[PDB]
DNA sequence: ATCTACGCGTAGATATATCTACGTTTAACAGTGGCCTTATTAAATGACTTCTCCATGATCTAC
């Protein structure tokens, strides 16, 4: 939330923020930076067993 | 390799930034009826101290 409230052009701390975030999301860094928004959303919804569909 | 200067990493101190949100029921009522025990009985039996312990003087009798 802080990273999304601060200026978006500001870089994010890799090991401090992104790697733990994708870790808790059960998502590889490759999947996060490579897949499009549709695939990422579908995989996130399946990972947390949500019923959403983007 | 060594002396000297300087730019940087870093730790400490400090000001800042954090979007929704609002409106959160207005109305009218908060039982109207009637009763609030009718009968009957208000004990029937028998017992209501049980006992001593008397006071005083005439008389008998022993020393």
């Amino acid at each position: 939330r802080i990273a999304s409230t601060t200026n978006q052009s500001q870089p994010y701390h890799l090991v401090k923020l992104i790697i733990p975030v994708c870790e808790k999301a059960k998502i590889s860094v490759f999947q996060l930076f490579g897949s499009d928004f549709k695939e990422l959303g579908k995989i996130l919804f399946g990972n947390f067993s949500l019923e959403l569909k983007l």
